[PDB]
């Protein structure tokens, strides 16, 4: 749009393409994202720019602030606040050492407050990623893309067209569910969780039945005692390996146990079994809660 400087493109991401852009009235510095063709064309639906409307009522410190909506020329554009980075970087950046236990402890605290803010509001994420997950030279960290993430609905090839990614999502959905809440979030947070303490990530699949079949291995495959109602569930095979639950030690060393714990609690099979975000806000490893300040430089 013509009243913003385009400054840079920061990445190709999912619903269409995000530039680093200035504003001339305001003189500010934000992130113009630029939503794909339908939903783009021909037009919104009226429906994707109510519930877009929506979001920008949804203010808390750790959402990454919905700054405007210009919805001009049948284009839908996004104006988000900018951060210098995303936590994906920060990891990978951290590959040598880790990240510090302070922060990761600091992190998941802040992150558990804006999905509690979020899910109380009854919206969901759907896509929580490393690189959706944004940060500050402040100590801080929040969420971005928040309630997009459905509002147009996924991206199955991404963009172009390598695929989004399945590492994240919770078993419900693979699984066929089609009526999830608020717990796929909560299973998310948990797979960023064990990513930060080991450096590798949790269940790196790379097809939807890999995805599975990687959490099954570790975890057990789900029967009726600790899933009740999983074999009714659509895509759900008989014929489904059996493997037995991994001990939680030897998946996220060297966590503590009150890490562990919480993990697992995240972790749960059964949906309305997973901790919540304000229930695990209460959870004894938030006890020597601090705000460290990350090491960044440019
Ligand atoms: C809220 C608007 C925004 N969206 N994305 C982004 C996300 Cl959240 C997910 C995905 Cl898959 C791709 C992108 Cl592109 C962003 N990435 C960065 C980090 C960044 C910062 C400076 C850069 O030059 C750069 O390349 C990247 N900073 C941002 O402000 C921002």
């Amino acid at each position: 749009m013509e009243n913003f400087q385009k400054v840079e493109k920061i990445g190709e991401g999912t619903y269409g393409v995000v530039y680093k852009a200035r504003n001339k009235l305001t003189g500010e510095v934000v992130a113009l994202k630029k939503i794909r063709l339908d939903t783009e064309t021909e037009g919104v639906p009226s429906t994707a720019i109510r519930e877009i409307s929506l979001l920008k009522e949804l203010n808390h410190p750790n959402i990454v602030k919905l700054l405007d909506v210009i919805h001009t020329e049948n284009k839908l554009y996004l104006v988000f606040e900018f951060l210098h980075q995303d936590l994906k970087k920060f990891m990978d950046a951290s590959a040598l050492t880790g990240i510090p236990l302070p922060l990761i402890k600091s992190y998941l605290f802040q992150l558990l407050q804006g999905l509690a803010f979020c899910h109380s509001h009854r919206v969901l994420h759907r896509d929580l990623k490393p690189q959706n997950l944004l940060i500050n030279t402040e100590g801080a960290i929040k969420l971005a893309d928040f309630g997009l993430a459905r509002a147009f609905g996924v991206p199955v090839r991404t963009y172009t067209h390598e695929v989004v990614t399945l590492w994240y999502r919770a078993p419900e959905i693979l699984l066929g569910c089609k009526y999830y809440s608020t717990a796929v979030d909560i299973w998310s947070l948990g797979c960023i969780f064990a990513e930060m303490v080991t450096r590798r990530a949790l269940f790196p699949g790379d097809s939807e039945i890999d995805q599975l079949f990687r959490i099954f291995r570790t975890l057990g495959t789900p029967d009726e005692v600790v899933w009740p109602g999983v074999t009714s569930m659509p895509d759900y095979k008989p014929s489904f390996p059996k493997w037995a639950r991994q001990d939680f030690s030897k998946v996220v060393p060297p966590l503590d146990e009150d890490g562990r714990s919480l993990l697992s609690q995240m972790l749960h099979y059964d949906p309305n079994k997973r901790i919540s975000a304000k229930a695990a806000l209460a959870h004894p490893f938030f006890q020597d809660v601090t705000k460290p300040v990350p090491h960044l430089r440019l």
